């Protein structure tokens, strides 16, 4: 997909990374609500915080990920670097609540796979 | 899907606009990079700009329609127009170089799409 | 500052709205945190919520009115509409804190402030 | 400014660093926006392109900055160093045209700054 910069790049996993940020800035926005709705919260504060943390970056992480043009590597693994940070943090953060709250079981898988595909993504830009 | 102030909103409805948007604010990236990277572009700034606003409107749209905690009908409502809008300008102006670029096609399609299932739910949210 | 379209626009006006939407932005993202670390919460959470969707518009908002390129006042008026709908909303919600939490008193301040930048500005683009 | 995992942290260096990416974030959007209704254009894809991912990556560590409740300087140190490499890319790329265009100059001088804050903060949160 287009320059010769990105040669030698996975198209795939590019692909699989982009969808996996925008399905899990949604998750982590929706789950953000649904702590904010708990009878609970007040013990869930850190997890609300680190969805939104994560959103952010997930949102920003897909749109530039979703641009070739004067494609630069080192933002491209800085930014694939940060995202995977914080999908590691908010995916083990949302397990602590898997059993007392079902939104952070879903939020957590969708964390944990965005990893991946950032993680996978990542090895490859060599 | 929460609180009373939600009884009789369409649930299928409001999970349509919200996959919507995600899809259409990256539909929107990826066309403003295509029309970045065609050796034409000058004559498709106005269509870059519109991507770029419809981006930035669909992901703001997708986050407030994600929150279900202490709703008010009178900010989803004019999030919603403000995205029905923008949504009808971007698949107007994209499908002005439907035959040009195959990118604007798409995302025309995008668009549009994404246009009637914000006017479906603000319909009902009387 | 630019296209035709945009003679008899308020530039200074304009400028305003765009420096309001960004520190009226970090006032919400900074509130809701705020709002999260209080003691209290469980009482602040239709307010965290609504700094969140505050935040979310008021950043949308000011990329959309930062753009001169292929100007459309349809998108511009209803994405001002919008922002000055949640910021009305969010300077409510955090005005009702004002007396028991110092955050929500300037945040209230600030959300007044940019919903008023935005009212000026959309009265003028006619 | 609260949790104790946030003890011997600047308060001055990361107010500075928030304010810092909002100009930044605007000054990239500005700039994007100003190459593109340049007559030129074609010559400035990598900098408009370089300037949308500066604007989105400055957005997203204004909103982590802003956030005190469950800090982790894991997800803080790998969100400041995705910005300061985005920074200096779009400073250098925006110098470029310096001498061409005028809003390049400015935006440059945005960029060498935000990274700067960025590079500071980043050395403090040891
Ligand atoms: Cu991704
Ligand atoms: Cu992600
Ligand atoms: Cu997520
Ligand atoms: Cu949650
Ligand atoms: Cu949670
Ligand atoms: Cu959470
Ligand atoms: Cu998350
Ligand atoms: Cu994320
Ligand atoms: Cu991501
Ligand atoms: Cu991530
Ligand atoms: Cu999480
Ligand atoms: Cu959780
Ligand atoms: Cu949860
Ligand atoms: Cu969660
Ligand atoms: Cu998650
Ligand atoms: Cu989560
Ligand atoms: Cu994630
Ligand atoms: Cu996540
Ligand atoms: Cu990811
Ligand atoms: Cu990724
Ligand atoms: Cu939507
Ligand atoms: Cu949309
Ligand atoms: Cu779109
Ligand atoms: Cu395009
Ligand atoms: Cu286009
Ligand atoms: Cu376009
Ligand atoms: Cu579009
Ligand atoms: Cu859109
Ligand atoms: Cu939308
Ligand atoms: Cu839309
Ligand atoms: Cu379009
Ligand atoms: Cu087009
Ligand atoms: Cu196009
Ligand atoms: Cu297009
Ligand atoms: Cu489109
Ligand atoms: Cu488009
Ligand atoms: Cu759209
Ligand atoms: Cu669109
Ligand atoms: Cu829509
Ligand atoms: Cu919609
Ligand atoms: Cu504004
Ligand atoms: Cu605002
Ligand atoms: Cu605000
Ligand atoms: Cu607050
Ligand atoms: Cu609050
Ligand atoms: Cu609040
Ligand atoms: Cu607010
Ligand atoms: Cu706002
Ligand atoms: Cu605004
Ligand atoms: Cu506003
Ligand atoms: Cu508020
Ligand atoms: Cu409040
Ligand atoms: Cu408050
Ligand atoms: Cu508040
Ligand atoms: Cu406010
Ligand atoms: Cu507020
Ligand atoms: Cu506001
Ligand atoms: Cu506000
Ligand atoms: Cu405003
Ligand atoms: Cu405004
Ligand atoms: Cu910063
Ligand atoms: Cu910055
Ligand atoms: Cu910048
Ligand atoms: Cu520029
Ligand atoms: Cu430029
Ligand atoms: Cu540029
Ligand atoms: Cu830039
Ligand atoms: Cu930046
Ligand atoms: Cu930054
Ligand atoms: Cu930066
Ligand atoms: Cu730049
Ligand atoms: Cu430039
Ligand atoms: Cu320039
Ligand atoms: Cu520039
Ligand atoms: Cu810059
Ligand atoms: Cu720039
Ligand atoms: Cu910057
Ligand atoms: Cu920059
Ligand atoms: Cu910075
Ligand atoms: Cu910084």
């Amino acid at each position: 997909t287009y320059p010769a910069d990105l040669g030698g790049v996975d198209r795939e996993a590019m692909a699989r990374c982009i969808e996996e940020c925008l399905r899990c800035a949604q998750a982590c926005t929706a789950c953000a609500d649904a702590c904010l709705s708990e009878p609970t919260v007040a013990d869930l504060t850190k997890c609300i915080r680190t969805d939104m943390d994560c959103a952010d970056v997930c949102t920003a992480t897909a749109a530039v990920l979703s641009r070739h043009t004067g494609y630069d590597a080192n933002v491209t693994r800085a930014v694939l670097q940060a995202c995977a940070t914080v999908c590691a943090a908010c995916g083990d953060e949302c397990a602590r609540h898997a059993g007392m709250h079902e939104a952070c079981r879903v939020c957590a898988e969708a964390c944990r796979s965005c990893e991946q595909a950032c993680q996978e993504l990542l090895a490859g830009l060599g």
